[PDB]
């Protein structure tokens, strides 16, 4: 570690702790920068030489983390918990927590190599059929899951991906879990999952989540039964069991996590205007550039910041056309130099991708708003806040009235049929996700705690997938398969519960900004576009970073200091009642009592 980057001396008391924290943050900025740059270089251009450089940057970050961490523990371990200043308790508390820097050198290198190899496997995995031709997840497999209605073709894509990504990840993921736990246990956590959960500073986190899910589950059950009936009408009594789980490949998405793509099959009133504007975007010839500019302009309408020149010059907004492998999974980047901020997204011209652009731009806007704070306060109030920002705007954007304003929809009527179509569409996107958003880290917490050893990785994954989502694998799986590994966030070792928290929080935010905007109608028809008052209220959250506990930031914004499902329920209320009525009238069974049921294979599986 460079002498400039090493800690000096400070007194062993709170006042010395303050100078320590100030000096730590000054040096951390340069270390953060080299790490992010090295990651960018790799993720936008996956090569062996780029991975090596990224691993060297990771090692440097660990050197830094060890030097300052050991210093924190040397001076403040017996006393920091009694420090009068809570903001200081949080920083010294962080710095004493070394993570992977607790590992000896050989194991650090092992750890960094594992993260690189898992990332490469997920992002370069292919499904091969000409016999030489192979499909990538993004865009090829994504498009198949989205627009193919051929049971056998969907199965080929689903099975191919899960096998390609999952099988070779398993041995690496076991090794990562052991090293991760080894590292965090030295910091005093029972396991890595306990550390991840501690970011929410709620002694009652898991219980709070379970109570939230209990209120939401009836909405999911009804949507599920309605959707399963729509699928049965298309795929027949052979492939769909009206009392069983839905086969996992028929919902529009590789993970059955958003059901927006099957909207045309489920839309209650097909003779109203088509609220999926994808085909209009194609007909009008929208490109990635347009999508990003349209998203930016919503942000500036609120008097939030435009994207800076560095963003437009540095960002990767389409999958490269040259012979280059990249991580296509979308992300938003802060380089920690208060100047460079970028999105990396393999943008496709679709309505859901337009919402995705807003999502990533929400992350950037957060970065732009808190860029002048001490480096340790450059985070969301909690990670769920960071995930909610862009989704909040996308809720206004997808309203039929807003789509009309941006030329994507001829004026729609204020009628009850159109409302049900819209709310059903929004349910496929938002309600359908909830079980998945909840289950992923239940699975991962069980793995980190040891309740789920490698011998039960897949058994427990599918237990959870069936329990919450009411889906089943369309082919037989066993413990050689590692289906959790075929989801980005697992091999990329980044937490998922933030998204469940985001989905509740975004409706709380939406309700608060709509009220602030002076809007008076139904919550699902609110468009905060051009509301500088809504913008000012959002800006206060963004500029706070993590300087204040999230419960207080939420209280100031929303009037409540806790996550609350009521705003989401309020938003969906009309379609919640409608689906319940329809399911009853149709004589549906809610849930999937035939829990053991799996679909048969197509007659000519796997060729076609
Ligand atoms: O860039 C990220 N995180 C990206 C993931 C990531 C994490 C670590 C390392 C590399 C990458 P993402 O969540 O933007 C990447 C986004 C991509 C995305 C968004 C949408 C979308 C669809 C419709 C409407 C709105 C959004 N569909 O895919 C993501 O994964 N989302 C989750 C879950 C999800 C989130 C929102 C949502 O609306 C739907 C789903 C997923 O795809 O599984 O982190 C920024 C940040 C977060 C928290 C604190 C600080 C910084
Ligand atoms: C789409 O249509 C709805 C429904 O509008 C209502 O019912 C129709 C059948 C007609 O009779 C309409 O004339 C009638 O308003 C609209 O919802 C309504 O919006 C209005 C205007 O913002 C709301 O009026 C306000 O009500 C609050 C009370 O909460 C007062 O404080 C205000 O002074 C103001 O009068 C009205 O409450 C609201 N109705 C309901 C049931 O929520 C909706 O605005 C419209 N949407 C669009 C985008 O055009
Ligand atoms: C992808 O990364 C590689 C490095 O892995 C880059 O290749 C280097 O490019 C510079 C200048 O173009 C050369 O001086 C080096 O000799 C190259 N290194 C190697 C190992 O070949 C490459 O430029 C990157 N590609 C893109 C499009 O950015
Ligand atoms: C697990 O399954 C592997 C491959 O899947 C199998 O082959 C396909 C075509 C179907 O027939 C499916 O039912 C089978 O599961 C097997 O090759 C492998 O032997 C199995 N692993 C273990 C440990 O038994
Ligand atoms: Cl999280
Ligand atoms: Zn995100």
């Amino acid at each position: 570690l460079d002498p400039g980057l090493q800690p000096g001396q400070f007194s062993a008391d709170e006042a010395g702790a303050q100078l320590f924290a100030q000096s730590y943050q000054s040096s951390a900025e340069q270390v953060l920068f080299q790490s992010v740059a090295a990651s960018w270089a790799h993720d936008t251009n996956i090569t062996a030489e780029n991975a090596r450089r990224q691993e060297e940057a990771a090692l440097l970050s660990q050197e830094f983390a060890e030097a300052w961490g050991q210093k924190a523990k040397e001076l403040y371990e017996p006393i920091w918990q009694q420090f009068t200043d809570p903001q200081l308790r949080r920083i010294i508390g962080a710095v004493r927590t070394l993570g992977s820097a607790n590992l000896p050198l050989a194991k650090r290198q092992q750890y960094n190599a594992l993260l690189s190899q898992m990332s490469r496997i997920y992002s370069t995995a292919k499904v091969c059929l000409k016999t030489a031709t192979c499909w990538s997840l993004d865009p090829d497999l994504t498009n198949i899951l989205a627009s193919s209605r051929s049971y056998a073709m969907l199965l080929f894509a689903w099975e191919g991906w899960h096998n390609a990504a999952g099988i070779p990840l398993k041995p690496l993921y076991e090794d990562f879990t052991a090293l991760s736990n080894e590292a965090y246990k030295q910091d005093g956590f029972t396991d890595t999952g306990a550390y991840w959960r501690s970011w929410y500073n709620s002694p009652t986190f898991e219980d709070d989540l379970e109570h939230l899910y209990q209120q939401l589950e009836p909405l999911y059950l009804n949507l599920h039964a309605f959707v399963r009936r729509a699928l049965h009408r298309r795929y027949g009594d052979r492939y769909i069991n009206l009392r069983g789980p839905i086969p996992a490949h028929l919902l529009g998405d590789m993970w059955a996590q958003s059901w927006e793509n099957i909207y045309d099959m489920v839309v209650p009133f097909p003779d109203k205007p088509n609220l999926d504007v994808t085909s209009t975007m194609l007909q009008q010839g929208w490109q990635a550039t347009h999508m990003f500019r349209v998203a930016e302009e919503f942000f500036t309408s609120l008097e939030l910041s435009p994207m800076p020149p560095e963003f437009w010059e540095g960002s990767m907004l389409e999958k490269p056309a040259d012979g280059r492998e990249v991580v296509c999974h979308a992300s938003a980047w802060d380089f920690y130099n208060r100047k460079d901020f970028r999105i990396k997204q393999c943008t496709r011209v679709t309505m859901d991708q337009l919402s995705t652009v807003h999502h990533e731009m929400g992350h950037i806007q957060y970065y732009l708003q808190y860029k002048d704070l001490p480096v340790s306060l450059r985070r969301g109030a909690n990670p769920g806040f960071h995930e909610a920002i862009g989704d909040v705007l996308a809720l206004s954007v997808s309203t039929p009235e807003h789509l009309h304003k941006i030329g994507l929809l001829d004026r729609v009527t204020n009628d009850t049929e159109s409302d049900i179509n819209y709310l059903l569409k929004m349910a496929l996107e938002k309600i359908a996700f909830l079980p998945f958003g909840y289950l992923v880290d239940q699975w991962r917490w069980g793995v980190f705690s040891g309740r789920t050893p490698p011998s039960r990785y897949n058994f427990d994954w599918w237990y959870l997938r069936t329990k919450y989502q009411g889906i089943c694998p369309p082919v037989t799986r066993n413990e050689t398969h590692f289906d959790a590994g075929a989801k980005f966030h697992v091999p990329n070792v980044t937490p998922y519960i933030r998204y469940f928290v985001s989905f509740v929080l975004q409706f709380q935010f939406h309700e608060a900004l709509c009220k602030e905007a002076g809007y008076e109608g139904p919550l699902h028809q609110c468009d905060i576009y051009r509301s500088t008052k809504a913008g000012a209220k959002l800006r206060k959250v963004l500029r706070a970073g993590s300087s204040r506990p999230w419960q207080e930031v939420l209280k100031d914004m929303v009037g409540l200091d806790a996550l609350d499902a009521q705003p989401l329920l309020k938003y969906f209320q009309l379609v919640t009642q409608w689906l319940q009525e329809q399911n009853q009238q149709n004589g549906e069974v809610l849930g999937w009592p035939e829990y053991q049921w799996h679909p048969p294979l197509p007659d000519n599986y796997p060729e076609g």
